[PDB]
């Protein structure tokens, strides 16, 4: 992909780690959440070879 | 209803409130519990003005 950088966008909103015991066991839990998005704010400022590569 | 405070009896026996990290997702859960009781110890000592009334 080219691209210049003001042609798309990110925001990483919530990012945290928690620890707990488990209800069931004997056992630590860890658990982590991230929330995020992004958009192509403008498309023709990105231009893609192998589009449906897979 | 006109009563004498003495014909109608009221038990507050637990009130508690309590908040605890929830266990299916990354939510915080409050929960509160009250247990209590009353009776009219004396039937006559009230009077109700339209009983049936709803």
């Amino acid at each position: 992909v080219a691209f210049h950088p003001s042609a798309a966008a990110y925001v990483s909103q919530i990012d945290t780690v928690e620890a707990l015991r488990d209800q069931d066991s004997f056992s630590d839990r860890i658990r982590a959440l991230h929330v995020y998005g992004g958009k192509v704010v403008r498309p023709t400022g990105v231009v893609v070879f192998n589009k449906t590569g897979s």
